[PDB]
């Protein structure tokens, strides 16, 4: 709440370039089913996609804002002449009175590693309550991917001390060990932006969300994910996994994948106790399962099972 | 409380992002092992005690600057990979890296200098100069030498780029999206400069609105620096500004300055934001809105750095500032 009270959270989402005219594009591509309907914007914040909203043709957008930020939108939306279809309403979506049902949902909903800190329980409480029947939902599902990653920063942090000697000529070389301990012995979530020279073999698509789904929520808690398999492009030290997420409209895809444009949600790092070798054709195979905290249910755990070539099957239990 | 702070600092400096970060820091490595390899004269065949040695690199710049011995004390648990540095370079017999704190490590005798990198954000935020202040007064010799020898502390009126884009950026959205948001930026304002949070961020020269003003300098040798930091570190300036530019607040950097050399141009470690960036970055304290300055605006006050009353190595600032004709006014900061 103080923190979608505050500006920052909201200038930094707005300005994710690809996120921000992703949704754009989402939104004005589907005037065609939104022309003379109504919208449900489900955490509004600003108001912005409320407004797209109604550049797309919405006769009316119900704009639901939890935090204090409600007051800058209803500004935004009078600023910009909207006050006759767009109307913001402040409070939980939860709790909100709604004049009619809609016949569209609209939210950005996604945290870090798809699932940590989301509001995508909100979303579908809204759906169930709100949504007309087999109505529009902007964006109307969810694709997690998987990749076995070398991770090229790492390697570099890894071989840092051993590049003192020639900095400063002091050999430090003995700290490798050290650092490997540190930075991949340990078992949390690392949210970091990769590169596509870091994908190690093709992406796997393990889970899909889809949002129209009435039970998907009591599903969340038993945790979202599935098995994968994928064959090494060629050697490397393989570091870990990277899980990301891409959401669909109705007809575009926002990806947050390494091999497309960078967006604030990064991708989330699953790193191994340490590098294992692989060569071209390695096969590598395992699940991952996505699952709430169990001190706190908005904080994302993941849970990875993994097998490297012959070798034995091993797990690793991580957390935002 | 204090003893999770210390957990949490004990965990930091147990783990390698924080000495990775202080030895990528060039300006900084680079400016101890010349300020040190330059008192070679001073340091032939004589003690050294490194307060706080991380991962051993000051104590052996110290032992290729000719110390016969150096006793390297750290309370984290690097001073087990700071053991391995020292053998793995064959210094072990004139290196000896001790653990804990250097307020109740035991030395076989006084020593003839000290050398620590012990300064925080804004110098004293969460810095480690008590401990060296504790060194000085319990280990080192009469007329010893102390590495580096002073700090100074700087100001300057800033307009902060990055600030104005930030307070800007709802302005400009209707050019990118469509959708004016003009309106929020006094909303922008209030969240952004309306706190009293010292913000720690990378400035560059051409933010500097008026030639930067020293406002104190910390002796190390002087027993009783120690009573002046609970009362407070500081000290006052004046400043007429270069041009018409919102004013935002202030700058505040420091340096170090070492022993040795030219007597008259000595070698000093410096964050400015007008010389090579730090780590450290500098530490800017934001009035609660701009206010419209012009060239030759005089602006004065008193800057002074204080403990926080519940944790003494907490940074407080106390920024008391005249603009122009404008009444004195007070922003109370604290990191
Ligand atoms: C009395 O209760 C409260 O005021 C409240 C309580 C919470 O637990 C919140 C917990 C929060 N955390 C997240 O949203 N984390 C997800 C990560 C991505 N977030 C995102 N892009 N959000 C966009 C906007 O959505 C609003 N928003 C969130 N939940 C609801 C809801 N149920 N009804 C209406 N608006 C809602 C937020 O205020 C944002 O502007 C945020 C707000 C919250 C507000
Ligand atoms: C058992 O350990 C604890 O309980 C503990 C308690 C603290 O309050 C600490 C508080 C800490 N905070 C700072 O270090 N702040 C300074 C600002 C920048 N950091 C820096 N340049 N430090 C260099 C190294 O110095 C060591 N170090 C710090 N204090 C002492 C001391 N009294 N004796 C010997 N070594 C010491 C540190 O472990 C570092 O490697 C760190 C560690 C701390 C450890």
């Amino acid at each position: 709440y103080e923190c979608y009270s505050d500006v920052s959270v909201h200038e930094e989402m707005i300005a994710d370039q690809v996120r921000t005219e992703a949704y754009r594009l989402g939104i004005l591509k589907n005037w065609a089913a939104l022309r003379g309907k109504t919208v449900l914007d489900v955490g509004a914040g600003t108001g912005i996609l409320s407004i797209f909203c109604a550049q797309a043709g919405a006769r009316r957008v119900y704009a639901v804002e939890a935090s204090a930020i409600w007051q800058q939108a209803r500004e935004v939306v009078r600023l910009n002449g909207l006050e006759d279809r767009v109307h913001v309403l402040p409070g939980p979506v939860e709790t909100v009175e709604l004049p009619e049902r809609v016949d569209a949902i609209v939210s950005e909903w996604m945290g870090y590693g798809l699932l940590h800190e989301s509001m995508l329980s909100s979303v579908l409480h809204a759906r169930t309550k709100w949504l007309k029947e087999g109505g529009l939902l902007l964006p109307a599902s969810a694709e997690l991917f998987v990749a076995p990653i070398s991770d090229q920063m790492l390697e570099w942090r890894l071989g840092f001390w051993s590049q003192v000697k020639q900095h400063y000529g002091v050999d430090m070389s003995c700290m490798e060990s050290f650092a490997t301990r540190c930075l991949m012995g340990h078992s949390e979530i690392v949210v970091q932006d990769l590169s596509g020279e870091d994908v190690l073999a093709r992406p796997q698509r393990f889970a899909q969300l889809e949002l129209a789904r009435a039970g998907l929520e009591q599903e969340l808690e038993a945790g979202v994910g599935g098995r994968f398999r994928c064959s090494c492009y060629g050697s490397a030290p393989l570091h870990g996994f990277a899980v990301w997420f891409q959401v669909t409209f109705p007809g575009l895809v926002l990806s947050t994948s390494p091999l497309h444009p960078a967006t604030h949600w990064k991708q989330a790092l699953l790193y191994l106790n340490e590098p294992v070798p692989v060569e071209q054709d390695t096969d590598i195979s395992g699940e991952i399962t996505l699952l709430p905290s169990p001190d706190n249910p908005r904080r994302l755990r993941i849970l990875l099972r993994y097998k490297v070539g012959d070798h034995e099957e091993k797990t690793k239990d991580f957390a935002m």
